[PDB]
Parts: C-alpha cells; sequence; structure tokens
C-alpha cells in the first residue's frame, strides 16, 4: 500500500476545483453554504450524498480517495414558514480511513456543520462515534458544531445490530439530532441534511 | 514512484499542528495575517522563518513533516503619498511552513485557503529549484483562492556565495515577468529576510485597503 501519483492527481483535482468555485464566489443567490461529512470507512457518506443530490444508489464500493465534494441548489424557508432564500451547497466527503485522517481533518475549518454517519449494521462504527465527536469538537473552527447524526443502512433491518434506544440515547446526550437513514430508497435523507441546514441557517442569523 | 502514506508518527505530529491552529483561530492582536512558504524541498523555507520569529539559524538539515506553522506579533505602518506612514497597527502573524517534497503536495495544497499570500523560495545554489519557480507559480495561480495571489519571491541562501549557481539576471528577468517582488535572502544571517516578508505584508494590507 502505497500513495500513488493517481490518487495524489485525484485530490489535487478536488483541490483545483475547490478553488475555482470560491474565487468565483469572491465575484459575487443568497448563501453558499458548506457541510462535511465524515465517520468511519464505508458507513456510506458518499452514497448518501449521491441519493441526495442525484436520486440514485450504487451497491458497488468504492472507498473514497481521501477527499471529494458535490454541490446543490436548494431553496431554503426559516422558521412560521419563511420566505424561500436560495442556497449553494458545498458537500464535502471525507474518506473514513485512517490514512486519511489529517488530509480529512483539513477540511473541517472549510465545514459550516457536520454531518456524522455511523451504520447500523456495523456496531463499531456507533461506538467510534464518541471519538469522531471529540475530532470534531477539538477540529472545528467554532466551540459547539453543529452536527447531525445518521444511523445509516436502515434498509438492512436483517442486518442491524445497533438498537434505535442506544443510537436516541446517545444523540440526546449530546443534544444533536438523530435521523435513521437509507442511502439505497432515500429514506429521511433530505430530512437530516436539512435539519443540519437549519443549524447552520438559525445559527447565523443569531449573529 | 512508491510514496509512502503517513505514518502513525508522521499523522500524530501533523494532526498536533491542527489542533494548534484550530485553537488559534477560535481565539479570533488587531488583524489576524496568514501567509505560507513554499517551494522544493531543501532551499531553507523553515530556516527563514526561524530566522525571522527567532533570530536563530540551525544547520542540521531536519525535514518539515507535512505543514507547521510560526507566529509573530508586529507592528504595521502604512505608506501614503508623501511617505505619510500611519499608525502602528497590532499585527497578528500566522506563518504556515510547507514541506516541499512531492508525497507532502496533496496535504501542503488543502492549506492554501487559509494563506493570504505566499512567500515562494528557490535555493541560490540550486539551478533546478530556480527552474521549477515558474511551476510553483502556475500551481499557486490554479490553487489558491483568490486571482492573481499577492507573491514574494526569495532566493536563498545568498552568504554561500562560493556555491552560487543562479545568475541574478534571470532571477530578476523572472520576477520582472510576473510581477513579482525579488529578494536575494539568507536564513543563516538574516540579510534581507524581515524586508522580503514585510514587503509580502505590506502587499496585503494595501490589498485589504483596497477592497
Ligand atoms: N443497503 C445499503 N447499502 C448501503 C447504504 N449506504 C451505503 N451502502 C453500501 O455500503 C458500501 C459503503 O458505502 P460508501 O458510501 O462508499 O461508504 P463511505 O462512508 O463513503 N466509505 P469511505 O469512507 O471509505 O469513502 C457500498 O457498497 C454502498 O453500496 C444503505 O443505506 N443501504
Ligand atoms: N548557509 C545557509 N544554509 C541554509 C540557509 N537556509 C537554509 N539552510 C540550510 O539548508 C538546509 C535546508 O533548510 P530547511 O530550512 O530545512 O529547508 P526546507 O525548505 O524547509 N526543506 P523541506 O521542504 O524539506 O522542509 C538546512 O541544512 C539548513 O540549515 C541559508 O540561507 N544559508
Ligand atoms: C464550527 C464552525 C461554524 O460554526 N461556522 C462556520 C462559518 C463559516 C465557515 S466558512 O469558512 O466556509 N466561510 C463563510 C462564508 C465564507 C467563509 C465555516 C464554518
Ligand atoms: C489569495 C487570497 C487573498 O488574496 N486574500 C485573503 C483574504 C482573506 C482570507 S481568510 O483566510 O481570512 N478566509 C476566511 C474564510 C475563507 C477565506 C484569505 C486570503
Ligand atoms: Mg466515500
Ligand atoms: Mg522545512
Amino acid at each position: 500500500s502505497f500513495l500513488t501519483e493517481e490518487e495524489q492527481e485525484a485530490i489535487m483535482k478536488v483541490l483545483q476545483r475547490d478553488a475555482a468555485l470560491k474565487r468565483a464566489e469572491e465575484e459575487r443567490y443568497d448563501y453558499l453554504i458548506k457541510f462535511l461529512a465524515l465517520g468511519d470507512s464505508g458507513v456510506g457518506k458518499t452514497s448518501v450524498l449521491y441519493q441526495y443530490t442525484d436520486g440514485k444508489f450504487n451497491s458497488k464500493f468504492i472507498t473514497t480517495v481521501g477527499i471529494d465534494f458535490r454541490e446543490k441548489r436548494v431553496v431554503y424557508r426559516a422558521s412560521a414558514t419563511g420566505r424561500g432564500q436560495r442556497i449553494h451547497l458545498q458537500l464535502w466527503d471525507t474518506a473514513g480511513l485512517e490514512r486519511f485522517r489529517s488530509l480529512t481533518t483539513a477540511f473541517f475549518r472549510d465545514a459550516m456543520g457536520f454531518l456524522l454517519l455511523f451504520d447500523l449494521t456495523n456496531e463499531q462504527s456507533f461506538l467510534n462515534v464518541r471519538n469522531w465527536i471529540s475530532q470534531l469538537q477539538m477540529h472545528a473552527y467554532c466551540e459547539n458544531p453543529d452536527i447531525v447524526l445518521c444511523g445509516n443502512k436502515s434498509d438492512l433491518e436483517d442486518q442491524r445490530v445497533v438498537k434505535e434506544e442506544e443510537a436516541i440515547a446517545l444523540a440526546e446526550k449530546y443534544g444533536i439530532p438523530y435521523f435513521e437513514t437509507s442511502a439505497a430508497n432515500g429514506t429521511n435523507i433530505s430530512q437530516a441534511i436539512e435539519m443540519l441546514l437549519d443549524l447552520i441557517m438559525k445559527r447565523m442569523e443569531r449573529s
């Protein structure tokens, strides 16, 4: 196992794309809103974002090469229903593998909120959630970052090992919203992401 | 071409840097001004920064483990017509220091988003490090998070006169072609270190007063 020139080139392409997007944002919809998905390798961060932006799902596992991001134009309505604000979403997608930890952690600063995933069929991924939350508290660029927790793969009921009460209890302990999602059939994907957007919007509207 | 992934000790070092950075940012003098030094491995980026902040120099080569930064509090005074040097301003400088080796290229490029300006070094004793400058500027155009970023070019190790290979004419011509200030520096004895960095700071500060 070694850092190949291809993989470094793929990452630099993501970074080239990211600077072009920020440069296009300088010459200036309402807001550009950035969040970041993180969690153990294989929990489904890439599939969750693909289902949200495209409504599609691939069953074949293509682990993320360090870092990638997607975009989506949505309308956001503040809370009673506010007038729709055009929002440009940048959806950062991080590799979960430990070898990418330093690289992905460098991108926490560009994130206004975090979509934290675990795998309802993989108990270690759920157990690691507190470590991920510690890492966010230590590395985000604001005390008490906004986080939405997703127990993903809710469509694999027979493979489920994380009991829903334990997840609700964990989330309640940290004061963070919890959704059970499926990237395969779309259940609760948009509800989780819209809740995260609502946290970011509500916070900005507080300053 | 078989670049190693980071070791646990390399990653532990880099994560400490990111932790220090997050704490610095969360505290938010009167201006946090950030720039980033880059260029080939061995040209003296780390040494130039340590001479600037501490007035010291170590002849031993301790190659940078991916990324680091140093800090300095300084007082900046604007420059106006008639040389009307304005009020002293408290500047908190964060000075990003990148590894030159290709193995670290994608990690170090992930920090361009935090730089307001760039200190670009070559080695006066190393022709190839100067020939690589055009590629470095190109990568800066492509990856900086503003158009035409402010750059100051440094030809470093001016104290090794017997070993100099880069002719002054080609460096000056290259800097003229790109519109960038050029200084010949020595991290060993300090010559032009503060001058090059203060010029970069002045470009950044003037840029802000325009916006
Ligand atoms: N049935 C089902 N499979 C899912 C779901 N989400 C992801 N998968 C599958 O689980 C695997 C991992 O998905 P993926 O999105 O690549 O995970 P990741 O979190 O991005 N991994 P990495 O951090 O390594 O890039 C893939 O084979 C994918 O098809 C889900 O909700 N249901
Ligand atoms: N005589 C002299 N030696 C210098 C000067 N600047 C650096 N050196 C020496 O040249 C070597 C490389 O310096 P260093 O600052 O580590 O270079 P670097 O650009 O940070 N390398 P890397 O990208 O691998 O971290 C060291 O042995 C250092 O002492 C200088 O101006 N004069
Ligand atoms: C934990 C981080 C947080 O609460 N907020 C936050 C705010 C802004 C940014 S940003 O760097 O992307 N930014 C906003 C407008 C341009 C730059 C990140 C996180
Ligand atoms: C090449 C970029 C430039 O000229 N100036 C510049 C201005 C501000 C910043 S920033 O680090 O404060 N920032 C905050 C969130 C995104 C950008 C960098 C560079
Ligand atoms: Mg992935
Ligand atoms: Mg160095």
